[PDB]
């Protein structure tokens, strides 16, 4: 059976952070809902990329569990999750269920905003370093990508495939990750 | 005065090799218009990403001319691109005025297709190299990016980055394409 991923799109989302994990892990054969923060209309990312999403969060939440929920960052899209009471408890039972959270760029601040992982090794995008360490709650990592257990983070635009591919990984395999990876012509 | 960039959005386009290059041109100062081959209305993607164009083409045309024309890729995509009148005109155009274009993955089968560039060192996507070098009108490159005066191309995914920095480089500089480079983490 296919695994399943909710990727959570706000608002200034970062677009590349947003379209990489989505592309590759449709390359590893999830079924990938892009759920609308807002709801079910288009969304102005943080470059003005303007992506339709496949459904709103609040009906993409009634069909659930997923086996990832993915948190793209973008500084503004980042805040508008961490905001979100609908992102907390969706990240609560993820949390709860032992599912995968992962988190990239300024998105792993939601995490921190909704007392998700505390204690959990993290990295984040460098500028996001400070507000996700706000009272020591994790300790940080400058890997480009960190999987601590069910947390999985990392750090920017240009580690976006390696996340996607470590989410890949996780769910899949790490022979169905190297199989999406070759045609990527990653360096 | 800011430079311009036309990025012609056609079905099937990859759309990891569209996002990255504006996303990354808009972090460098260029005035982006992403154009929708077919007309107005949002485009679905290889990997079923659906994006909003700013403009049709046949609007953003009128609003030339621009400083580089780009040719994302994924094979649906760049086969749309490939059998349009309206892009061999564009490009045709473009080049007749001495202006850069960039092309990755299978997008530079497009330039076969409406005759531009030939004598080019050119790349393509692996999987795209036999449609791109039948005739030998163009001679062949495995360089992640390969820019041949006025003709950039790259491989796939995995090099957008390298390829869009190389067009932000081409148009504004290395110190700005340095300047854009750093924050994005890549390796
Ligand atoms: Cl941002
Ligand atoms: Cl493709
Ligand atoms: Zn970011
Ligand atoms: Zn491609």
């Amino acid at each position: 059976a296919s695994k399943r991923a909710l990727v959570i799109l706000a608002k200034g989302a970062e677009e590349m952070e947003t379209v990489i994990p989505v592309d590759v892990m449709r390359r590893a054969g999830i079924k990938v809902t892009v759920a609308g923060l807002a709801g079910k209309d288009p969304v102005q990312c943080s470059r003005d990329v303007v992506i339709c999403p496949d459904a709103s969060l609040e009906d993409a939440k009634k069909e659930g569990p997923y086996d990832v929920v993915v948190l793209p960052g973008g500084n503004l899209g980042a805040q508008n999750l961490s905001e979100s009471a609908a992102v907390k408890e969706i990240l609560k039972e993820q949390e709860n269920r032992k599912g995968l959270i992962a988190a990239i760029c300024a998105g792993p601040t939601a995490l921190l905003a909704h007392e998700i992982g505390f204690g959990s090794k993290v990295t984040t995008h460098p500028l996001a370093k400070d507000k996700m360490m706000n009272g020591g709650h994790y300790t940080y990592s400058e890997n480009r990508v960190e999987k601590d257990g069910l947390i999985l983070t990392s750090r920017g635009p240009g580690t976006s495939f390696e996340f996607a591919l470590a989410i890949v990984e996780a769910l899949n395999g790490k022979e169905v990750a190297a199989q999406v990876k070759a045609p990527l012509v990653l360096k």
